[PDB]
């Protein structure tokens, strides 16, 4: 319950760098990267396309550990 993910607020497309402007928080399920990482995730790329809408999850951004 009240459980926040990390959403993506726009198309984020391959290869590209994080931003703030990308990186919604919403409470869905399944649960996703948590939302209290957002600031760890700037700069950092996706490794694939990610929809608008889709929760970013761990596999889905290069490099990244929690």
């Amino acid at each position: 319950m009240n459980q926040a993910s990390v959403v993506a607020n726009q198309l984020i497309p391959i290869n590209t760098a994080l931003t703030l402007v990308m990186m919604r928080s919403e409470v869905v399920t399944p649960v996703g990267i948590p939302a209290e990482d957002i600031p760890r995730l700037v700069s950092m790329q996706v490794n694939r396309a990610v929809p608008l809408g889709t929760t970013l999850m761990p596999d889905m951004v290069k490099g990244y550990a929690a």
